[PDB]
């Protein structure tokens, strides 16, 4: 059992026009392909000084696993997080959390656009659920460093604001992208991480 | 697998009046034993976590392993660069890179000391080989990050710098830690790290 790049649940141009074709096939096929190769690798080589004791050769394969780790990660919930049958707003006990721990969905909206737009260079931002604090949280991750391995939070809606996710579409001008990208949000599939955490 | 806390050289007494007997023997029976076992528990929960493909715990457990793996590292080398024989100047080869990279002994101690006093927090100053370039480098670490393992550099002779290291002797003033530990320098042992990455 080896991790595997899971194919998208829609169409290259699904999302269209708010992330392009060609951006979408390059995410998908081209880099989260690397993180899941370039991840297996790294396991193995995990694997091996584990065995041996390098204590030294474990440590030094830390920045590729939690690179590549997080990348697949990241990116495995990234395509999930949007649909083509996405966008509104939420429903629900999500929305009601929404209301009570942000204020209003469209104050969660600005903040977590704030967050992700104030990545200075590469990262994510997300919305997690605190499972000792029983609420919802927004956080800013650097690189792929993931949610949960790096914070304990539980992921639910992840923003990637790598350049690489927007910028043969939008250029520098990443907040075009944050705009647009809140009408393909899969509230469905996000209602679905929050629920698996209360019981 | 299974690592293990070395045997010192010699007893906990050896180093005075430089390193006092307390200090010897918190450092080996309490910290060090403390990484070893804190390692050993934190690889087992990675072999699980491999065994599962749970990157997110192996993303968790890094810090862990990076504190308690490149404490365990970092002072099975710190003991054997120290002996109750040990102080004075190195010979031979070792003796001749010194003086060629740093001008002589005496400015390599002033280079050493200030980058081992410069450390602010915790962490160690190392004096190291690159191989690539195949001479002598001093760098300085956070935390337990080892030497070889973040920047390649092979650990030719550390100085620990946590508090734990001369605090109850010589309370804030880690100068005189410092100028004091140059007395049991194991030159003997530096010079057969740096032979065995040296011509
Ligand atoms: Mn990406
Ligand atoms: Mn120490």
């Amino acid at each position: 059992m080896k991790h595997s790049l899971p194919d998208l649940p829609y169409d290259y141009g699904a999302l269209e026009p708010h992330i392009n074709a060609q951006i979408m096939q390059l995410h998908h096929s081209k880099h989260h392909a690397a993180y899941v190769n370039n991840l297996n690798v790294t396991e193995e080589k995990y694997q091996e000084a584990l065995a041996k004791g390098d204590v030294t050769a474990q440590i030094a394969l830390q920045p590729a696993l939690k690179f590549n780790g997080g990348g697949h990660i990241n990116h495995s919930i990234f395509w999930t997080n949007l649909s083509p049958n996405g966008g509104g707003e939420p429903k629900g006990e999500l929305l009601e959390a929404i209301k009570r721990d942000f204020g209003s969905f469209d104050k969660f909206k600005e903040k977590l656009t704030a967050a992700s737009v104030g990545v200075q260079g590469s990262g994510w931002g997300w919305l997690g659920f605190n499972k000792e604090r029983g609420h919802l949280q927004i956080a800013a991750c650097p690189n792929q460093d993931p949610l949960q391995g790096t914070t304990g939070l539980i992921p639910l809606l992840g923003i990637d604001v790598f350049e690489h996710a927007y910028y043969l579409q939008y250029k520098n001008v990443r907040p075009d992208y944050l705009k647009a990208i809140w009408n393909v949000i899969n509230w469905e599939n996000v209602t679905e991480r929050y629920m698996a955490c209360k019981k």
